């Protein structure tokens, strides 16, 4: 399939345990691709003082569409030194390994794979 409903957990930017998916836009984006097809991606929602505490390169997942089944349209764009790989709309937020963290919550997303 294109497109691939998920459920994503909503980490606190405090409790992540792996701030990051590696080392170059190609690799994180690679990763977080992955992450996202084995469950184990979570989602952290940017807000003032969240991207400082977490690793660059950052993975956003961003609105692709304007929602099947309650599952947001999104897809990946990758950011390094104010420099974003991909074009796409609003944050939803940044996603991270999720290494067994206790949500607060969960965000639906239809994810363009």
């Amino acid at each position: 399939k294109t497109h691939v409903q998920l459920s994503l957990p909503v980490l606190q930017v405090r409790d992540v345990l792996v701030r990051g998916f590696g080392d170059s836009v190609e690799e994180v984006l690679s990763e977080a691709r992955q992450h996202l097809k084995d469950g184990t991606c979570g989602l952290v929602e940017v807000e003032k003082g969240v991207l400082p505490q977490l690793e660059q390169p950052y993975v956003f997942i961003k609105r692709s569409d304007a929602a099947p089944h309650g599952h947001v349209m999104v897809e990946l764009v990758a950011e390094l030194e104010g420099i974003q790989y991909g074009r796409s709309g609003e944050t939803l937020g940044v996603l991270v390994p999720h290494v067994g963290e206790i949500p607060v919550a969960y965000r639906k997303v239809l994810l363009r794979k």
